């Protein structure tokens, strides 16, 4: 029900209703129900996940702190999470909104038992909702018991769509041509979509490189005084977006061929 188009950008409505609630839910003090601390986000493969939290965080101005996983791996598992809990807490308790994103995972036996101890309560302290993204959240299983939501993302042909709209705000394309194309190419990432867009551009360069000489090009592009020659963007039209899309497939199901014939 709530506005979820932004800068350009679309958000997937569940992802959103889910997240802004998880998140306004742990700042309210609610009657008789007890309210998961975390929220750990999985699936939506291929749709930018981690792309629609930030998104999501942007548009209630939260500043999230952020955490990688291959920084979970490298005293810094346990420590670092405490350290940025208080960090988020710390913005939380001087004011405005925020919360710790933790993102990523595909040492454990801990990393689980300090989300334990920390969802047992806040422990000065201070109450900040974790959010969480990885695959399938395995051996959560007692803080999913406990304290914690998992949520399977199932993104819709909408969701799709929107993201895919995202992608193309720039070149003032036809909501038409976007469903065209985003049917056209089922079951592809979004990053396929993005390789598209950059396909197109790529080319241009190619024929300007090509045209304007190859061996006099650095000069062109350097050591000229009315600077490097200032592109103008590429109109992205409909037989354009299907004749790259189909290249950028064949493209794919051939580096699967001699990725499986060389394995």
């Amino acid at each position: 029900n709530l506005d979820n188009k932004l800068d350009g950008f679309y958000i997937a409505p569940a992802f959103m209703d889910k997240l802004v609630v998880h998140i306004t839910k742990n700042f309210l003090k609610l009657p008789n129900i007890k309210v998961p601390l975390i929220l750990g986000i999985w699936g939506g493969k291929g749709q930018g996940k981690s792309f629609q939290c930030e998104l999501v965080f942007r548009k209630m101005g939260i500043n999230p702190i952020m955490m990688s996983a291959g920084e979970l791996e490298s005293g810094e598992p346990a420590k670092l999470i405490r350290q940025r809990y208080r960090e988020a807490a710390e913005i939380i308790r001087k004011g405005n909104m925020c919360c710790l994103f933790i993102n990523d995972l595909d040492n454990n036996q801990m990393v689980n038992a300090t989300l334990m101890n920390i969802a047992d309560n806040p422990t000065e302290n201070a109450r900040v909702p974790i959010i969480v993204t990885g695959n399938d959240f395995s051996t959560a299983p007692l803080i999913r018991d406990g304290r914690m939501e998992k949520f399977y993302w199932a993104p819709t042909r909408e969701d799709r769509i929107g993201v895919c709209t995202g992608i193309f705000r720039t070149d003032n394309v036809p909501a038409e041509d976007v469903v065209k194309i985003v049917d056209n190419f089922p079951g592809q990432s979004i990053d396929f979509f993005g390789a598209l867009r950059a396909r197109v551009y790529d080319d241009e360069v190619r024929k300007w490189v090509s045209g304007t000489g190859i061996e006099k090009i650095g000069d062109k592009l350097l050591n000229s005084f009315d600077g490097p020659p200032t592109f103008e963007q590429p109109k992205m039209t409909i037989e354009k977006l299907l004749e790259y899309g189909n290249m950028l497939v064949q493209e794919q199901e051939n580096v699967k061929r001699v990725q499986l014939a060389d394995k």
